Order: C-alpha cells, then sequence, then structure tokens
C-alpha cells in the first residue's frame, strides 16, 4: 500500500547498496543509453550485472559474451565455486527493436527469477540461492562493453 | 509467475491502446526527457497524463499547472462533469533532484493510486472510479508542457 520508487546510477566497475532491498515481487530493471553488439571480446564477460545478498552472495549473475555469442546466468557463494549456468543463445537476437538502448528487467518472483530484455522475456532462472537482495553491480571487459558507462538502475519495492 | 514489460512511445496529443491492461498490483511509468519549469501557462493544464478505461472514462487523470503552481489529480466518466479533484501545492518542490529529466510513477493498488515523482510520493489518491487502464494519453498545452515532446511509457504488468 506504499511501495516505493528508487534511482540508482551505476558506473562500470562499481557496486551499490540498496537504499532498499529487493525480494519476492519487487522488481529491477537496468536502463542502459546504448547498445554495442560489435564491440569486442570479452574476458570472458563483455559486460555483467549483478544481485548481491548481504554477505556478498552472487543471487543472480547476469553475464554477455560476444565472443560467445552467448548470455549467461549462474550465481555462487562467496569465495565458493561458480554454481550450474544456464545459458540463453544469441545475444543480437534479444535485443531486436531497440535502437541504440536497451533495458533489461528483473522480477524477484520469490523462488525463480524472471529476466526481460526489453518486452522479452528470455530466462525463468531457478533460484541456486535465496534471500533478498542488498546490492548491484555492474562488471564490464575495458572497452568491451555493450552498455554505456554509466546504467541507471529503478527499482520497485513493496509490492507483495 | 510471467509478469510482462511494455514500453510504449508517446507523443503530445496522443493516446495508445495498451497491449496489456493495467489493474490492481500492476505499474506505469512514465518518462520525461525534459523538465521545463519555467515553460509558461498552460490553459489551464501545461501538461496531462491520463489513465482511461475501455469505456474512455478517466481512471485518473495527472495535470500540471506552471500558471496555477500546482498538480490536479481528478476522474470522471465519458461526457460526464468532472468529479473531486484532488491538489498538491508547489510544481518545482516535486521534481527536486531531477536535472533535466524526471518519471512518474503510478501504482494500481487496486482501491488506490499511488503517483510517484521520481522517488518522492507525491499523493495516495483514492479511487473515484474502479476498472483496468486499457489506453494512456499525454496532452499539452500548445509549446507549454513541462515534458519532452515524447514521453516513454513503461508498464509492468501481471504481478499479482
Ligand atoms: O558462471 C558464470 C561465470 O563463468 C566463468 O567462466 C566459466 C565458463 O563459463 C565455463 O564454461 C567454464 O567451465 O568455467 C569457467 C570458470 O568458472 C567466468 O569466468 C565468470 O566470470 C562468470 O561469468
Ligand atoms: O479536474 C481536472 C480538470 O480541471 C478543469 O478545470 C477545473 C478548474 O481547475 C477548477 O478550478 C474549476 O472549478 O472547474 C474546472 C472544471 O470545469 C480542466 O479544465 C480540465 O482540463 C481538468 O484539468
Amino acid at each position: 500500500t506504499t511501495s516505493a520508487v528508487n534511482i540508482y546510477n551505476i558506473s562500470a566497475g562499481a557496486s551499490v547498496d540498496l537504499a532498499a532491498p529487493v525480494t519476492t515481487g519487487d522488481i529491477v530493471t537496468f536502463f542502459s543509453s546504448a547498445l554495442n553488439l560489435s564491440a569486442g571480446a570479452g574476458s570472458p564477460n563483455n559486460t555483467a550485472l549483478n544481485l548481491l545478498s548481504e554477505n556478498g552472495a552472487y543471487l543472480l549473475h547476469i553475464a554477455f559474451r560476444l565472443q560467445e555469442n552467448v548470455i549467461v546466468f549462474n550465481s555462487r557463494q562467496p569465495n565458493a565455486p561458480w554454481l550450474v549456468e544456464q545459458r540463453v543463445s544469441n545475444v543480437a537476437n534479444q535485443f531486436i527493436g531497440s535502437g541504440g538502448k536497451a533495458m533489461v528487467t528483473v522480477f524477484d518472483h520469490g523462488d525463480k527469477y524472471q529476466v526481460v530484455i526489453n518486452e522479452k522475456t528470455v530466462i525463468q532462472y531457478t533460484k541456486q540461492i535465496s534471500g533478498t537482495t542488498s546490492s548491484l553491480s555492474y562488471n564490464s571487459t575495458e572497452g568491451t562493453s555493450i552498455f554505456s558507462t554509466v546504467v541507471e538502475a529503478v527499482t520497485y519495492t513493496g509490492l507483495a
């Protein structure tokens, strides 16, 4: 009955602490003011968007790899190996209908994460780790990111 | 479990039909790529954002008046008079923290409409009329709109 909107500007390489955590029912949307589908190779990730728990766990890791022409979704506890990674083939195909900008949305359905690029749902991710999101990061491979140097993030919390 | 994201480009003077209706629990966000808090007088509204029913009723009317330095929230059935209008004083005060752009968010709480400008909740509107929103309009007074000529709209439906 009293939802909230929080806006963040995330510079590449940075991690921001959410003024309000993202839990079941809440939403996170990343806005990119540019799209470079022919930027270069990632080491191996050109661009990575992360949702992190209060103790460093990678609730959700989203990685775009041009050289491999794929998108990877994984998770992992702090100082622990990477877990079972789901992948979606064809990067450009997902950004069809972009036009110099893109938005990635993540719905926290509680027991899963729905990832949408623009208007297309790309995957229904099954949570390998549970918990509320308290911080988000935008990591890039030097000079080869498919997104703008600064990505805007909007969270809609306190829905359910 | 299968929420949806729809993007719309709304030119001043137009109405768009939502590919997906907005009902209780859903969200609508308007994005303006400009802010003119010194554009001029509205006749009387400099800019109006409307949420309309499949019947033409104005579920929610949001109007910004610079000459009257106020924001009006009303509703009305088709070919009927305007109802009880709620008002918020001080236009600029609501956009504090903007900086060349703004976003207005409307949460459909079922029996109310929470309106947020950027991160500030401006009013918890009590629905004078109920129903699902099926179309949206952006009206303005020639040359005196406080928003860009084109406003982007993003709806998040199928939440509840
Ligand atoms: O799980 C995402 C994670 O992948 C790492 O690379 C993996 C690679 O994708 C996989 O095919 C191989 O078997 O193991 C590599 C190392 O775990 C990236 O290095 C890391 O940054 C994440 O993107
Ligand atoms: O209710 C919104 C509606 O207001 C109309 O103007 C009002 C005016 O603000 C009020 O002071 C007067 O008593 O009644 C008018 C309605 O006849 C606008 O003309 C209309 O466009 C809406 O903005």
